């Protein structure tokens, strides 16, 4: 069966709600005040987290070796709570997944969760005109207002929604990585 | 946790999309060719069934000995498939109840899983005007295009969603003797 009690562990624990100019998106916190959001999201230097503005003290729009966006921005937050440390359940490398679950939290949808069935690594995807690498796709008409929602598998937490076409949905996929402690480099 | 299982065995053998005049409902399938709908969706002599054409052979509108609205349509339908029997998940007797899913099956939202927290027998409703009766009541800002989801525990089918003021909503119940082979009376 779908990983519903792991997605919903998820849900609870490491999601907030978060609102840009561009409007409400579910938003995945990976480990202290680290969280991410899709960059098409546009995050400036504030944001609202559970309609309480927030300073955004860092964000990172990744891209990969061939300068192509993965769809994926890091944002840094000044808030008090730590995120619960789940970059253990993050993939350490692509994959396709079974039976994978969607979870939404937005003020529309406090906690929703959608069984998508299968997820393939589908690569790359030309998303509202901007091409994108790295893409997970389901078989499920995903809607508006689901942007952000996280796509878990029991045990593993594999990507964040970020697009569809009416018919298959497509998620961001999140790597190990991505959130690794590291180095020194001027990176705006 | 919440019967997201059981909720999901509901769902996959025991509902339909149905379309009325008034637009699309997640329709519960009980028995044989009998299903049920909220009253206020206006099932008229056909209805659409998964975007099918379908006779409605008999609608019964059900009301309390008050005369007073209960917000149950129950439905036969002129189909070749007949539904799974499930009146043994009905309950006998109103009650309260823990830790309730709410299960959608619409176009929109093909499967859907709201956990809605505790159920309570809330009694008496002012639906949209309408004085109702033997309503329950859940905390959860239930929205337009839920009407007719299915509100499980574990075990048990105890309503379906009918109503919401923004913050809680508000589901019919359903009850065993709803269903029960039975006598003859002119009913129309
Ligand atoms: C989430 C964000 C949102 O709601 O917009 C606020 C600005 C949303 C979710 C998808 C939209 C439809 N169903 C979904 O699952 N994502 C997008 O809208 C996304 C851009 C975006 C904006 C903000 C944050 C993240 C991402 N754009 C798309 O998904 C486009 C929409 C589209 O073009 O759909 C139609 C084809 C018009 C129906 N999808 C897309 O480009 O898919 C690839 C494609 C495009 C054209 C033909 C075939 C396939
Ligand atoms: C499902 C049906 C639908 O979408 O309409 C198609 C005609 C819908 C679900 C609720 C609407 C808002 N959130 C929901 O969970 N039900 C209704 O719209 C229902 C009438 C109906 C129509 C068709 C089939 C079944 C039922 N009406 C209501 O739920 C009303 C809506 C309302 O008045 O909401 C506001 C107060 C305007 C926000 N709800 C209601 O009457 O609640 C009791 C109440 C009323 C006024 C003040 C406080 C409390």
């Amino acid at each position: 069966g779908p990983g519903f009690d792991f997605a919903q562990a998820i849900m609870k624990k490491n999601t907030v709600v978060a609102r840009t100019e561009k409007g409400e998106f579910t938003m995945l916190g990976v480990h202290d005040r680290v969280a991410v959001i899709p960059t098409h999201a546009s995050v400036g230097e504030t944001i609202y987290i559970n309609d309480v503005e927030t300073k955004v003290l860092d964000a990172c729009a990744l891209r990969d070796l061939t300068d192509t966006n993965l769809e994926i921005t890091i944002v840094k937050l000044d808030r008090n709570q730590k995120f619960r440390d789940i970059r253990h359940f993050l993939p350490r490398y692509e994959d396709d997944y079974n039976d994978a679950v969607l979870s939404v939290h937005t003020s529309k949808f406090p906690n929703m969760y959608i069984p998508v069935g299968q997820v393939t690594n589908y690569g790359f995807l030309n998303l509202g005109g901007t091409p994108t690498h790295r893409i997970l796709m389901y078989n499920f008409p995903t809607r508006a207002g689901q942007c952000g929602g996280v796509v878990t598998t029991t045990g593993k937490v594999i990507g964040i929604h970020v697009g569809g076409n009416g018919a298959q949905g497509f998620a961001a996929m999140l790597l190990h990585s991505y959130f690794t402690d590291t180095q020194k480099h001027h990176h705006h």
